[PDB]
């Protein structure tokens, strides 16, 4: 049973990896966050796209509603924690990024403006559309997760 046991393997990377980054996310480790970004969404998005085989026994189920359990659990943390995050990050950009106004010209160098400006703009955009891209997705599995967890616990 191959679509079996792969599904098995996976299910049991997501809810590995959703528990460790979630360790990441509450200590501020962006950057051990975001290596297991990749790897976490894209976990959850090849065995939506490979799709629950039905021949899944009842202890194989049992195992993997535990690991969605953890992963919805883990994920809502996540949601709610970088929202604080994308807000203040988003704030600091409306104030260093200049767009047009608070400034005598346009700086239309966007990714090479003159000036430390262009520092600050590049980290706080580079972390906030990491941390974003990571939120829209976490968002959109965490729906279909949840979905998949009650269909599949209580059919």
């Amino acid at each position: 049973m191959t679509s079996t046991v792969e599904f098995i393997n996976r299910w049991q990377r997501i809810a590995l990896l959703s528990q460790s980054l979630l360790e990441l996310a509450q200590r501020g480790e962006w950057d051990l966050l975001l290596q297991q970004e990749v790897s976490y969404l894209q976990s959850i998005e090849t065995v939506m796209e490979k799709q629950t085989p039905p021949g899944i026994t009842r202890s194989i189920q049992d195992m993997v509603a535990g690991y969605i359990k953890q992963t919805l659990d883990n994920e809502q943390l996540l949601k709610g924690l970088l929202q604080q995050r994308l807000d203040e990050l988003s704030s600091l950009i409306g104030q260093v990024l200049f767009q047009g106004p608070s400034a005598g010209l346009v700086p239309r160098g966007s990714g090479g403006i003159e000036g430390s400006i262009d520092e600050t703009v590049a980290r706080y955009k580079a972390q906030f559309t990491q941390l974003d891209t990571m939120m829209s997705k976490l968002n959109n599995t965490s729906s279909y997760l949840t979905q998949q967890f009650t269909a599949m616990n209580k059919s």
